[PDB]
């Protein structure tokens, strides 16, 4: 007999599968089918009698649930996926209107809700039953709010605002819910008693969820590689929270679990694998759906079985006027909860519109959250203080408040939506559209190309992979600030795509820009966004707090400042290489100069920030960087893994070996930044490319000490047209030149950076100073003399390693229009290639200078061929002027051989071999 | 009071995660854990009665557990993982073996347990209960085994040997279970009611098993983009086709559920999204988890529960002797039911030696299967047929039958495994392994440069990021074939990256190249594995059976001829392109020769199969080659916009626009075969890419009929030396050349496919034909007349286009040293690109031939300088000798500007300035 519960599970989930594959694209949530067809089925087991066998076994087993079993099951269920998908950043955005449209927000409807229904309804109720069904329904659903945004088309600051507010009107209304439960159970009846009894039920459930989130944070740090055991301990910690704060601690299990599951999405996104995380998304968003569809069809069947009992409260009249009656109190409460709170709400995070504010009125869906509290009212209704037939009514009126606002609500608010012209996509994003739909025509052509070339299968037909993806100026100040842009953002998809940055700063980042995008008529705001992501409050970790152990203070450091750390660089980066590629895309206007500099003066506070960190907290940039390559590595890894595993190339237990070493290895590091040595200057040294030269005997008085390699921006240096007193080695920090004399036309990031040496063409040489060095950051400089370097010229394999050296900054100096957008480990690449060639040449020779290479002058004079008689000078980075140069007096010279589309997209966009290679490939022809 | 029982189920699964976190990589299962601390706290909820609070109250509300509803949640929660998770090549090549030790094996295990507890065991049982006892605990837990089997290292055979048995066995134990449980309750009476209850409960069961199976994988057909319902259309099937089999039709819920599993595993790949995947794999194994975690929590505690009872089971001494005397019994049936099967079972599926039988015998688990259907029976015990005493006794036996073999077998088979030498990982897979290894370190130190160019973050430390990822001849023909099976699971590896061939075919060509790898001490036997997968049994399809609608026909033959026509190709591509590889890596060896004839021999029957599609359904090969590049495109797709999700790019409604397309597409791709239209000579003459000489008037002598493109294998094409009497147009199919005449040597593969047109050079200039062409498959091949293509030598924009196609086909003739394996789509392109130069030139003249290009004299006679006057003939390939050639008649010529490791992986893998820039990447120096 009980075995047909399991049948009841069943049917239910396959008639909810049904609606929601049948009424998907419809403006009607497939819920009003589910309660709809509970509804008629109760009725054929309890109004109509009828013999159900088997089904209506499983109905009567389910209705005769326990309301507190009931709640313990299917509340948690709902709930958790509802807070743990929440996205941490938009709610830090928008906490001010959350919170207002959370806690006074549901406070007003249910003074509104319960002082109308105490008023005005028939039923002879009491203050505590009237405000025990206004703070019941007045729990706006979630999950049904959230699967109409998907649909609806909003802009994101609402869709945030109207998702955000509505998983916390749960947790509000469940606690006045609560409140006015027990009141109407004959508790609660002093102001004392009031205060104590919502201190607990709060704070305590609060704290519950708090602690069983740090403990299972902890733990999941501590689960290294297994996917199921860090989904089953989210389900075992969200039903141990819920039992330990409504049996045990006698707090509010709903809001136990609602905290348990914001403290996952706050502080256990790196708590689970990466790959672990899609699942136990869909395992959770897959169990609201099951709760859903059970509470709703449960509803359904209990509606039908109160309302067609002895007393056919379905037969009443009172009951059908009364309940039209609570949907336009439902409407008039919501409207008077926005437009109380909307002179605060239009203040505080995004700012609320009159058109955002009717879209928030309007969305006021309710769920299974008020169909179960109402179900566990009617459930345990029938004693002295809820009758029966007062039950039965709150479950009446619940079920069919939540009919009529999914009915009324959902299906009109698209057109609620479309109506106020809200729904139109602004011209920067249809053209980034645009672009991605080209970008995949070019991908499917490409994916054509790499597979026309099979001899056994034969060739495709185009036509048909077609019919499968037949779905897909330099004078406005607006457009090029919105192209920059564009780039900004190409280039944050491009490091998200490398791996510099992560999913979470990517998509901070590219909010920012998209911010950004709707003031391009202003200034470029593209930090405004990411100004609430990088804040440096106080360093007192240095005035002996924490000093003693100075071992926690980079722990603190560097998880109090990762994100910003990361955020501020990607910025700069991103602005940099736009910053190029707008002065590529448009080569000298002058509206291009002043996009430029407007992105040069914004980036500012970016470097500010960076220099907090690097004065307050030296180490914690080198453990940042680390930690961030050694991710990317790892993710690497990751994926080589996946597709061996795919392939099935390694045994199961070797393949399986390599996964959990890789998988540890990035629990270890999201559990505790990288434990990174403070290099000395010794060890600074002896990383620099120019140790290789320095001999060890020079490279250890006393490990060169005496010296702080640190230099404080703005400090100079060497000026230029000085004499050559030495060389300066770059082990961090950053170094701008300036020189009016070298022909520095249109350097744009004239720029150094670690793992660099300057001056050793001048002292190598003798020649003045060639450019003005100032420190551009807190640069880890140490000064060598030059007799140092000079003693370093008694054999000819050190000599061509310093002029090689010389070689790589007078590349990035004299040619900075191809060479300072490249690192200096590629250029050393370049340099460092067995076809480079330094040489020495005797007067009167010949330099050889040709096609698809480069060369530079070191020392001496050169003559060209054709042109008027010429004295150049020692740096000259000779190129060829046809795609010559007789060896004037004893000269040196050494030669070599030397998503990036959104900001020029509809820009940087025949023959009968040409068209006859389209039909190679191809069908008949496509325009490619 | 009810309530408690979600305590009950969240303290289990807290004590799962910590036993399974705990005791992971010790050799003893967590569940002996599980079933310990089931029984100390039963122990101490009924023994001790102690007060456990609200952990009593759980743990008494589970104790008066349905024993049919503990069934119906249960078994199938245990068991549609593991029957849905199961692979079907592997069952397939197997399942003699499987079937051999599911039914007869359970069947004489079953007859030996129950003839020995029934003349041994002092409680006088019946026949009936003592063959319910041991038909119980007979079937051998998947759950259990499997997880063995991760951490065992056995070889993949005797892992799928033991897993198929494993989940076979408690099929067939399971239905013994139920006619023995029967008979015990006064049923069954007759030989007949045996084999009329034989037959529903096990083909009925099958039945339903198989009909919901069919309408729910429909059902996935035509879900689209909904990963959620995918997910609970599983639960609702699975939970509704038990109770449809248990209590509606009365037949056996554990086999429809095992039925239904395995329907999903054959004939649901692809009903389900490709992403669904891994979600719907994860929810079930951690619904299997929950389930064997309550099911042994809860059989520790009714074990506690019943034999601390007033009799005292625990306290009787023969519970305990024949506890052991029951372990001992299950050791020697599992022995005896292996050595009988053992004379059929080395000679069916996978052979079994002797080594592997005593894994087979020792590999005896029992898990939650047992312990489940041993609760079932103590729950429904207390009546008059099975006793109260009799219940207790079957779930202790059972429990400790269960905690024996888990803690003396699986924690000793790993010692019986490595004792044997079958741990040992053979030479080909430990080099694989090394090659992946080194293949990881190359990916991360790759990682490592491409985020050592950071500004603002400043350099990353090496040693940190190494510290993280810390855990990374030509004379032998024996060496030889090794390293030529490495090439073919190199080529394989980088078809299923590029999406030419899918996991599953990948999967299957690599496990048929990981048999081979065995035998290359003998000739090459990688077709062996694919022999079973690649077969044609019958084309009745033509004999009028089904040619009424012609249309049918297509998508029989498609399903039917799909993966074999996938596994044949790819096995053909992959042999040809390691075939080219094995020639560049060896050169001229006899052994690289004699290894490159045993592959070309080998990769007959793949092209015998090719032929007999192309001969009985010419349309088929169309079609599955545009499913597979369509397939490949759409996962493309599938990616970028994954990539576009991630990053946060797109509008939320624009996106999930895109996603639901792709999807969409994607699920009508492996819904339906596509409908490709059959191409006429019309459109197939419009289709190549001669047709653009061909002038519209040429193309329509009523869509030039009469002739039948089709041509047989080994019909020649047109005889060397003979007149150019006109060109051919391959439409499809492949056609071999062969020229003495011609420098030709070293040709490995000389083929011409769709595409590509024969002959243009004889005709342009009148030589005779300058090789023979003989048609190595069906060729749908057109022969249009000299004169015709004569006659379009009228316009030089097409003389200069007949010459283009010339030089492709000469590039391919003359010079096959490198433009052979290149596709006749990127020679296209070559020829094609705006630097090519086709130029006639007057004699006296020369032609430019340079550096980092080709060119190929087309009509006309040519002397070099240098070397003795040479009259070089029209068709020459003019190559640079250094890296001349005055022309001397009227000349033609066009000048051209022209994983793979695995092979030859420990073969294929300093400066003052190299030195300098591992410094200024890494952070000391590291050997990349
Ligand atoms: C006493 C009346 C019946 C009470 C039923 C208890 C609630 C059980 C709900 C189980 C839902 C299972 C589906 C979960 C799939 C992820
Ligand atoms: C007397 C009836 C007892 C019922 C006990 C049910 C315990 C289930 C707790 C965990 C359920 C989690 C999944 C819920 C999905 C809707
Ligand atoms: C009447 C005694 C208690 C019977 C309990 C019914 C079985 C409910 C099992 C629910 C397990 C929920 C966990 C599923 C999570 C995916
Ligand atoms: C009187 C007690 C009724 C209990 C009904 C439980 C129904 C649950 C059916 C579906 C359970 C699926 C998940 C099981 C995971 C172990």
């Amino acid at each position: 007999s009980p075995v047909d519960a399991v049948l009841f599970v069943g049917m239910s989930l396959v008639l909810g599968i049904a609606s929601r594959h049948l009424l998907r694209g419809t403006r009607v949530p497939y819920t009003v089918a589910l309660l709809v067809i509970g509804i008629a089925l109760g009725s054929l087991e309890y109004g109509a009698k009828h013999n159900l066998g088997k089904i209506g076994h499983g109905i009567r087993i389910w209705n005769e649930i326990d309301p507190e079993l009931l709640l313990a099951v299917f509340l948690p269920a709902l709930l958790f996926e509802s807070s743990f998908s929440m996205e941490v950043h938009q709610i830090k955005r928008c906490l001010g209107q959350m919170v207002l449209l959370a806690v006074p927000g549901v406070l007003i409807s249910t003074a509104c809700l319960g002082s109308l229904v105490k008023v005005t309804f028939p039923y002879e109720w009491d203050w505590k039953t009237s405000l025990l069904l206004g703070g019941l329904l007045s729990a706006t659903d979630p999950v049904a709010v959230v699967a109409l945004l998907k649909e609806l088309g909003a802009s994101k600051k609402l869709s945030t605002i109207i998702e955000g507010e509505s998983l916390m009107n749960d947790g509000t209304a469940i606690v006045v819910f609560q409140l006015f439960l027990k009141m109407a159970m004959g508790q609660n009846s002093d102001w004392s008693s009031i205060i104590k009894f919502l201190l607990k039920v709060a704070l305590g459930a609060v704290g519950i969820g708090l602690a069983f989130g740090i403990a299972s944070v902890i733990w999941l740090k501590f689960i290294f590689n297994d996917t199921v055991i860090e989904i089953t301990l989210t389900i075992a910690v969200s039903y141990f929270a819920y039992y330990t704060a409504q049996e045990w601690a006698g707090a509010s299990g709903v809001l136990t679990v609602m905290t348990l599951g914001m403290f996952y999405a706050a502080f256990a996104r790196t708590a689970f694998k990466g790959d672990s995380q899609k699942s136990l998304h869909h395992f959770w968003e897959m169990v609201a759906y099951i709760a859903n569809t059970l509470i709703f069809i449960l509803s359904g069947v209990v509606i039908a079985e109160g309302i067609l009992d002895s007393d056919k409260i379905a037969y009443q009249g009172n009951s059908w006027r009364f309940l039209f009656l609570l949907y336009v109190y439902i409407q008039l409460s919501r409207v008077v909860v926005v437009g109380v709170l909307y002179p605060l709400l239009c203040r505080f995070g995004y700012g609320l519109d009159w058109k955002e504010s009717i879209i928030l009125v309007w969305s006021g869906l309710r769920g299974a959250v008020a169909l179960a509290l109402s179900l566990s009212v009617k459930q345990s209704s029938g004693n002295s203080h809820i009758s029966k037939e007062t039950g039965t009514l709150f479950l009446f009126f619940t079920g069919g408040i939540v009919f009529l606002t999914l009915i009324v609500n959902g299906s009109t608010t698209q057109f609620v939506l479309r109506l106020l012209r809200m729904d139109i996509l602004p011209a920067p994003k249809k053209r980034i559209l645009e672009y991605t739909k080209y970008e995949m025509l070019n991908k499917a052509l490409r994916a054509f190309q790499d597979l026309g070339d099979d001899e056994e299968l034969g060739p495709a037909d185009w036509p048909t992979v077609e019919s499968y993806i037949s779905s897909l100026d330099p004078k406005s100040l607006k457009d090029i600030r919105m192209r920059f842009l564009n780039g900004v953002q190409a280039t944050y998809w491009e490091m998200l795509d490398e791996g510099r940055i992560s999913e979470v700063t990517a998509n901070i980042l590219m909010q920012s820009v998209d911010e950004a995008l709707d003031q391009v008529s202003t200034t470029l705001c593209d930090w405004r966004g990411l100004k609430p992501h990088v804040n440096f409050p106080n360093y007192y970790n240095f005035l002996h707090s924490k000093v003693v152990p100075r071992k926690l203070v980079t722990y603190f450091a560097v998880e109090r400042l990762e994100s910003a750390c990361y955020i501020s660089a990607a910025f700069l980066r991103a602005h940099t290489i736009a910053r190029q590629q707008l002065y590529d895309f448009l080569g000298e206007s002058n509206i291009g100069s002043i996009v430029i500099n407007e992105s040069e003066k914004e980036g500012e506070e970016a470097k500010k920030f960076l220099e907090k960190v690097r004065s307050s907290f030296p180490q914690v940039l080198r453990v940042v960087k680390t930690k961030q390559v050694t991710y990317s590595v790892l993710n690497h890894l990751l994926g080589y893994i996946e597709n061996l595993e795919k392939v099935g190339l390694l045994e199961e237990k070797e393949i399986a070996h390599l996964h959990d070493a890789v998988q540890t290895g990035l629990k270890k590091l999201l559990r505790n930044p990288p434990i990174v040595k403070l290099p000395k200057l010794s060890d600074m040294i002896t990383s620099h490319p120019l140790s290789v030269a320095l001999p060890p005997a020079f490279c250890e008085p006393l490990k060169h000490s005496k010296k702080e390699p640190m230099k404080l921006r703005g400090v100079t240096l060497y000026k230029e047209g000085s004499k050559p007193t030495g060389v300066w080695l770059i082990f961090d920090g950053i170094v701008k030149w300036k020189s009016k004399i070298l022909s520095n036309n249109h350097s744009l990031h004239p720029t150094f950076s670690h793992g660099s040496t300057l001056g050793l063409y001048e002292v190598l040489t003798g020649k003045p100073y060639l450019c003005d060095l100032i420190t551009d950051s807190m640069v880890l400089c140490f000064f060598i003399d030059s007799e140092k370097i000079l003693s370093l010229q008694s054999d000819s394999t050190i000599d061509d390693f310093l002029w090689q050296e010389s070689a790589l900054v007078l590349l990035k100096l004299l040619r900075p229009q191809i060479f300072e957008s490249v690192a200096m480990q590629e250029l050393r690449a370049l340099v460092s290639t067995e076809s480079s060639k330094l040489t020495t040449y005797v007067t009167g020779e010949s330099i050889e200078i040709d096609c698809n290479s480069i060369g530079l002058l070191l020392e001496g004079f050169v003559k060209p061929v054709g042109i008027k008689e010429e004295l150049i000078s020692s740096p000259a980075a000779l190129s060829p002027s046809n795609g010559q140069y007789i060896v004037e007096t004893r000269a040196r010279a050494i030669i070599f051989n030397i998503h990036r589309g959104l900001m020029s997209w509809p820009e940087n966009i025949l023959s009968l071999s040409e068209r006859a290679m389209q039909l190679s490939i191809f069908g008949s022809m496509v325009n490619v």
